[PDB]
């Protein structure tokens, strides 16, 4: 019947959706959340054979294992075992757009398992199989007989096997299709994979059973009284002796309990639900759930006879919290939230889209350690364990339906079509039925990038009707449609409007106050963290803090979707789109994470942590004012450490207990600090330290920091009068300068310093030259292709203007002998096709102390695109182990992403001065640097620098980090000025005006000496 | 696969729904609505075989005609051809409630047709087959090859036959199932039938085609300017040369036109619809559509080339009107509606549920002639022609989705279940897609009696999104849920609350002003017209007129659902539930009509016509004030006739043209009327007559009437002195009175007048006795049955109290001789089990003029249920041809249903004094009667009476009208007092307090003489 090419058939013989069941037959096991004998895992070694189409599958496979089959681990994606290629495409569907049809060549995965069933399971009750995740559609047979069919890759499909099984050995056969009509609703920007990629389980339920239960918590005005309402539904043999008991536990203490027979209130002319009961439990002074303090109770639902026979028990964690929107604000337990969120795909570099507990916990720990309090399930319901972990560790969750039709033209072509309403309804309704009891879920989402269709409006109303406890949001069709309670745009900028036709992205500040608008605004996606990014992140956070109705957002996104491949030597490397022969593909656009695929942080993670801090600081004279942004908790695991240093030299430090109420303030007066006689800038650094370990952090965890300049004493002392005078030697081709053990050589044809000697050892492999370009960042490139040129992207503007190919023409090169120095004066013009782009005028003053003072003045043509940098570069002959600097660090920082960096004396291995972005670009810059030390060299001034074994040219020319080779010596880039990195999005120019090098004239000065 | 036991499969290979198409290939034929050669009817003689289940159908039937098959007319219901029994059940499902399963014995109708097509249809283009109505589900084969499957009995199912067609003879095979999962949504209170019961057609469209079009009309503040917006969608290959023109025609004049290429506005990030276009046409001073003046334009939609070649055209009638709810009022073109509505099922006594143009037109004519302006499609989409007729004749329509789940427990079991959302959605969405261009449709309804579920809220929102031009209503779950724009209760009473748990029926006046309530109230069902009913109808209309937000209602219902059966002699009779061996059944509950099945009016229809009049009248002195209730039309076809009569004798008359603006008033001063010295009451009668014929009425049509009492001159003159004196003869057993040739005999054992003679001829066949009971009306019975007794019903209260069994104990019987008269005095006690129910005290005075004056004083025990009547009855020996009376008439009238009746001298054949209700009961009463003449007899007083060949006993004991036999002589019932008939509903006591006989003591007087 080709059910996989029919959106009218999304399942056959599939059981109703419900909250997580375990069918405990002992109430104490249910209370403690211990394993249930009635819930078995079928994970492990299965048999697998790959076919190019379902028509290629032999009939014998239904009755008998195929000899050519392999033994593989389940859950798995079959692409991860090498059976066919994973495909990375963003918007464009991986199949021809011809709904509801899929390709005749439809990769088919034939899974089978021989497994044991105990006689006891078949003597009574009901045995069901549960497939938590099958991508994208499947038929199931048991012992050769057809059972049913399922679609929706991201929710459990359950089938009754009671009539199919025999005692002892049984065989399942599962035919999994890569493509189905469901694929039209699964166009998320991610790797396209397939298989049985979540858990498989066997569940025994009694004939008379709990078939559904809902838990709600309502509160009085000040949250001092609550009512827990539990609606319980049964299936099977309905009798007067039946009862439900709901008991509520706080650890080992029972706080509340209620018992009732079945038979709900009358609801209409035909009566009520005889198979339902609602229990209402009064709870005095409930401990409330938040991401700050994830207080949980345990609810045990016992189905039993009145006279005391437990039939079965189910249970869940209960978090007492109210979510409501009032007067334009999203409130949790009466207080306005500030969402420090991130979007998180389910991705593992080795296992693909298979999730494990260890990876989930690792992610949650890192998120909380970096001041995140919220996660969006981009863009599908997650593995069931995710919600349990968010309940327990404390993260707010946006649970999102598995509906994305991005590649349709227009985007709402399916979502406005009533014929696709059934398929869409199932993806929304079965999510809600599964996840509605989790306190961590605070907002429902209708899916992602599917335009706005009448189906969205219908399903919005459905959710509002069945679950009034949670707002519903949806970004499609302009972010503020009738299908959303929250204005939830993606990549709307802070101040700048983007007035696209039909779906404009207004400035978020402006959006709030459009005529008639009252809703809160929380960005579903913002700060696109692709490669060297998160420029302008601080601008979002300032706006969030200033505007009550700007309640935060979810960063895009958590983890790079890179996959591991192996070279000829068997060494692993990170692969992206196209690396598996997948075509068409979207190359590196799958890597947008704050962390690498192996969960190593990108530098941008520290900027997020800092801007998302829960304590705010102000300094007034000697007094530090600390303000708490916590809504519910006191600062009961926090001390403030302070330190004052003079140009990195510690002068005084202390620690003070933090005792701040939520939303409260504490004033801390610093002790009397002695005025230092020595020249330099005094800097105050404060850090909030957590003395005690928590569920999510180690003792000594730093949660917040801030820095201020204190008193500065400008140096007025003159350097000691030099004994010697440098000697100049002139030839037609060179100016040569000598002083003691030092020599400098300036080439008179090029006008550059071409060599230096310390003692007898040469210092340069390439001359010291101006540099006005950078190896383009992902944000500089956007959607620019070799086959599809985007002329608006920064890289294309620079290329078209000739920035990368401009040749220095020498205008002036002179030498003068002074009383105590030699002065070299140069001027160069950079030209492309008769156009002068830049002029650089320099002096080099070499004095009797051996120091070389370099003054640089640059003119930039007003009509050329603003340059990426204004600086110098050279390749140093030496490779040293360490890099030591006085300036911002320790991590990579750029002009629009340097708030997290602190001014101090930093010392790192050379390798740490390179950031291994999978797609290579300009990287490793440190800004605000006053002194740099490397080998025998010292540079002083006020500059930005990077230092590495890789030239800008190599970074520019290499597509993958594993293909980079260390060059001879060390490439040094020292910039007077560097352009912002941007990142509001990564497909259009996003560098704000104040971070563009538009001044026309630029001045910087450096001293180069030997330390 | 048993697709008929799966609510997830409602169709296979079915084409999208759309407005009525004809694929005109000539624009003038489209404009004039003439036949299209591309649309063929397949109605006529088909081959048919009946089977007990689909499993019994032989495979050979797919390939060739079954020899055992019969030739039958299609469309038809196979029950009407006698292949199996139609079932009448109200609430209880006709199948075991076990969703989604149906009985294994599932009557299966195998239809086939041999046909050929035009050569050119085999050449190119798309040939589809359209089944307008198949009950309840079907599979389709063409030339032995399976095509598809369909459900929903009340909307067209269309399938592409292009790839199945062959040269020469083709064969259709249609397997129709009586029961399917669709049956769970089709539990309407009606006969349960099956088959291909609406049209079958073939439609040949081009491959490049108009696939959908929507027409909208928006207005400025005073309706002097309109914009017609037409959205047009195509299927097939897009070409740059393609255009759409929409032209608007007022008869033969083109008033507006717009032309554009395809390609709609940008709607999201992916662009717009390249396969759609919206045309906007400015219309100055549009003629507006209303039921009062159904002004229509013709919209012609042409798919054509830029250089003028027509590809195809579609078209519809356009009515310019705005429907909105504002400030709690339902407005049409800015004016508040008063709905004079009726519910109408599609029913024919011979053809079952097959509708034809002639019957539809007959219904509309009768509805408009009886002052109805609105119809509710209870409870499913109607035959497509219905809406066209309502567009053109002018009736407001509520279009209702084919969803009723009344028999579920509770009522919302399916409608609150997300697994039934897909099946429900199609029944709503496909109705809107079909009917949205009809101006007569002003309100969408989500179905009937299915409780209130989340699926209702979802679909409510879907309609509001897709079609903002019409309010959405739904009565289920308490009539004021979140799924309705209009408070739309069924059988809510005017003043009396019915505070049922969960779903109370408040007094409609009270309902409006409940805290927070703002919506209009229009009863979806009221005034249940079952048998002798419509008591208290005037109370509704008084309330509707007084309360702005009470905007009327829909009477239940238009036509009795009786079916024709034939007796042994071939004579037809009207049959109801159970008469076909159908069991369980709900007997006469299928007959609730204002008209009989053959469209003959019940007496109740005139009460409806009168109360629904469009002119209101007041009298002050000699001035008649006429007020128009029309919203839009002037009284341009109206003449007022007035007449004054003294006790039925015409005294003066005249006529005046009505010249009244909508909502306006006209004063008409009556001339100087001559004062009659002759005693009696003067009565004024006015009637509004339409001099000119219309589309819906004949010349001379009476649309309104009213009566007033004018001057009364009481008679003070004494009658002529008696010439003779009556003589008394006494025996132990009798008092006999003689005067001339007249004799009266009073039985001294019984205490009643047992005989009268004129000469030798006996006048009585049964003695003249008190009567306190009536043959129970349907309203007296309710849901009371032999198997399940309902003690609250009036009939059960009367039976339990012994009213029907009470025996007359004689207390007193005396005779006195006066100066000119003989006086008989009697007293009787009616008792049951020692309890005295009633006491009757009488005097009979027989004077020398031969007149018998009867004075009756009755005492009714306060603790007995109030009696049905207080009167006398006898069986007269005489059978005469005519009945002449001075009182209310000419039609049957009761105390709570007599406003339409007029006081005058009436003269009818005896048969007209009997109302042939299919279920026999008390009938034919006429009230307010001062004089009754029958043969030689005259009765005078102030009484109610009925007169017929049927005793109350026979009417009470006979289940069907055709089983009644004329008894010897004539049964006369003369009541001093008669109880109301009620009818607010027919399953609970509904007679209002003021019409119950609760006064305890009653007096009346009569004179019996020979004329
Ligand atoms: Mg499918
Ligand atoms: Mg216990
Ligand atoms: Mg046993
Ligand atoms: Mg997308
Ligand atoms: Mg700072
Ligand atoms: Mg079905
Ligand atoms: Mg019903
Ligand atoms: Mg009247
Ligand atoms: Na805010
Ligand atoms: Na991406
Ligand atoms: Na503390
Ligand atoms: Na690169
Ligand atoms: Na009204
Ligand atoms: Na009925
Ligand atoms: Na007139
Ligand atoms: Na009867």
């Amino acid at each position: 019947r080709r059910d996989w090419e029919n959106p009218g058939v999304t399942q056959l013989n599939r059981l109703a959706a419900h909250p997580p069941f375990a069918s405990w037959r002992n109430s104490e096991e249910a209370r403690t959340d211990r394993p249930s004998q009635q819930l078995r895992s079928l994970n492990g070694e299965w048999r697998f054979a790959w076919f190019p189409a379902p028509e290629a599958v032999p009939e014998s496979w239904l009755e008998c294992d195929l000899p050519e089959a392999d033994t593989v681990v389940v859950p798995s994606n079959w692409q991860m075992h090498g059976y066919d290629a994973p495909i990375y495409t963003n918007v464009t569907y991986p199949i021809t757009v011809n709904p509801p049809f899929v390709p005749t060549e439809n990769p088919t995965g034939c899974y089978s398992l021989t497994f044991n069933v105990d006689e006891s399971w078949l003597q009574e009750g009901q045995t069901r199989i549960i497939f938590d995740g099958v991508n994208s559609a499947f038929h199931l047979w048991c012992n050769g007989r057809w059972v049913g069919y399922g679609q929706d890759s991201r929710l459990p499909s359950e089938f009754d096997l009671s009539a199919f099984l025999r005692a002892g050995e049984n065989r399942l056969a599962v035919m999994v299709l890569r493509w189905s009509d469901g694929s039209y609703l699964e166009d998320q920007d991610m790797w396209r994979m397939s298989g049985i990629f979540r858990d498989v389980s066997l569940l025994h339920k009694p004939t008379t059973q709990i078939s559904d239960f809902h838990v709600a918590t309502r509160f009085n005005d000040d949250f001092s009284r609550a009512v827990l309402e539990a609606e319980v539904q049964m299936c099977g043999e309905l009798r007067d002796y039946l009862r439900v008991t709901v008991s509520l536990w706080q650890g080992e203490t029972q706080v509340a309990s209620g018992t009732a027979p079945f038979g709900g209130e009358i609801i209409d002319e035909r009566g009520g639900y005889a198979d339902r009961v609602t229990l209402r439990l009064n709870v005095e002074n409930p401990k409330l759930w938040s991401a700050e303090i994830p207080n949980l109770y345990r609810a045990v639902v016992e189905l039993h006879t009145a006279d005391g026979t437990l039939i079965e028990a189910e249970a869940c964690d209960v978090g007492f919290r109210e979510v409501r929107i009032e007067n334009g604000l999203l409130l949790l337990n009466g207080k306005p939230l500030l969402i420090r969120g991130v979007n998180r795909h389910e991705h593992h570099p080795l296992h693909g889209q298979v999730m494990d507990e260890q990876t989930m916990v690792q992610d949650i720990l890192l998120m909380k350690q970096n001041n995140f309090n919220a996660v969006r399930c981009s863009h599908y319901p997650n593995h069931p364990l995710w919600y349990t972990l968010c309940d327990r560790y404390g993260l707010y969750v946006v649970d999102e339906a598995n509906i994305e039709t991005h590649g349709m033209v227009p985007m709402n072509r399916l979502t406005d079509d009533p014929r696709w309403l059934p398929a869409m309804s199932e993806r929304v309704t079965r999510m809600v039925q599964r996840d509605r009891n989790h306190p961590s879920v605070i907002i429902w989402s209708l899916g992602n990038e599917s335009g706005h269709g009448a189906n969205h409006d219908a399903l919005y109303r459905w959710i509002k009707s069945v679950d009034p406890s949670r707002p519903v949001q949806y970004e499609g069709g302009g972010a503020d449609t009738t299908a959303t309670d929250i204005i939830c745009p993606m990549y709307a900028r802070v101040d700048e409007d983007q007035p696209f036709p039909a779906v404009p992205k207004w400035s978020i500040k402006k959006w709030l106050s459009l005529p008639g608008e009252t809703r809160p605004l929380i960005l579903c996606e913002y700060a696109h963290a692709m490669g060297n990014s998160l420029g302008g992140f601080a601008k979002y956070w300032q706006a969030f803090r200033q505007y009550p109705r700007l309640q935060g957002g979810f960063v895009w996104d958590w983890v790079d979707q890179s996959l591991i491949k192996y070279d000829e030597n068997g060494n692993p490397w990170s692969a992206y789109g196209g690396d598996f022969g997948d075509t068409p593909n979207d190359r590196q656009f799958c890597m947008n994470g704050l962390v690498f695929a192996d969960r190593t942080p990108h530098p941008a993670l520290t900027e997020a942590k800092h801007q998302q801090q829960f304590f705010q600081f102000r300094l007034s004279g000697q007094t530090i004012e600390v303000t708490s942004e916590y809504l519910f908790r006191h600062s009961d695991n926090e001390l403030l450490h302070w330190m004052v240093a003079l140009d990195g030299k510690p002068l005084a430090s202390g620690e003070v207990p933090l005792d701040v109420a939520p939303q409260g303030k504490q004033l801390i007066e610093l002790p009397e600090l002695p005025q230092p006689e020595s020249a330099g800038q005094l800097w105050l650094t404060v850090r909030v330290v957590q003395p005690n370990a928590t569920a999510w952090s180690e003792a000594g965890h730093i949660s917040a920091w801030q820095q201020w300049r204190l008193a500065e004493n400008l140096s007025v002392t003159l350097p000691a009068a030099s004994h010697a005078i440098p000697h100049l030697t002139t030839s037609e081709m060179d100016f040569c300068i000598e002083l003691g053990n030092k020599r400098w050589q300036f080439n008179r044809q090029s006008g550059f310093l071409s060599q230096m000697w310390i003692g007898d050892k040469k210092q340069l492999l390439t001359p010291l030259r101006d540099q006005f370009t950078r190896a383009p960042l992902d944000n500089d490139i956007g959607v620019d292709e070799a086959t599809r040129i985007d002329p608006n992207a920064w890289v294309e503007r620079w290329k078209a203007a000739g920035h990368y190919q401009a040749e220095a023409a020498l205008l002036q090169c002179t030498a003068d002998t002074l009383a105590d120095a030699v002065l070299i004066t140069t001027a160069h013009a950079w030209q492309h096709q008769g156009k002068t782009l830049f002029i650089s005028r320099k002096t080099y003053r070499i004095d009797g102390s051996g120091q070389m003072a370099i003054t640089v003045d640059v003119e930039v043509a007003s009509d050329t695109p603003h340059p990426a940098r204004i600086g110098l570069n050279c390749q140093l002959a030496q490779v040293a182990e360490r890099v030591n600097w006085l300036g911002l660090g320790p991590q990579e920082n750029y002009p629009d992403r340097l708030t997290a960096a602190c001014f101090d004396r930093w010392d790192l291995p050379l390798s740490d001065m390179y950031t291994p972005y999978v797609f290579p670009s300009e990287n490793g810059l440190r800004c605000g640097t006053r002194e740099l030390n490397y080998g025998p060299h010292q540079w002083r001034g006020d500059f930005q620098f990077n230092i590495s074994r890789y030239s800008q040219q190599q970074l520019m020319e290499t597509s993958h980090r594993h293909l980079l080779h260390a060059e001879e010596g060390t490439w040094l880039n020292i910039d007077g000025f560097h352009m912002g990195i941007g990142g509001d999005d990564s497909w259009s120019p996003s560098v704000s005006a104040e971070f563009q090098l538009s001044a026309g004239r630029y001045h910087y000065q450096l001293v180069w000496c030997q330390k």
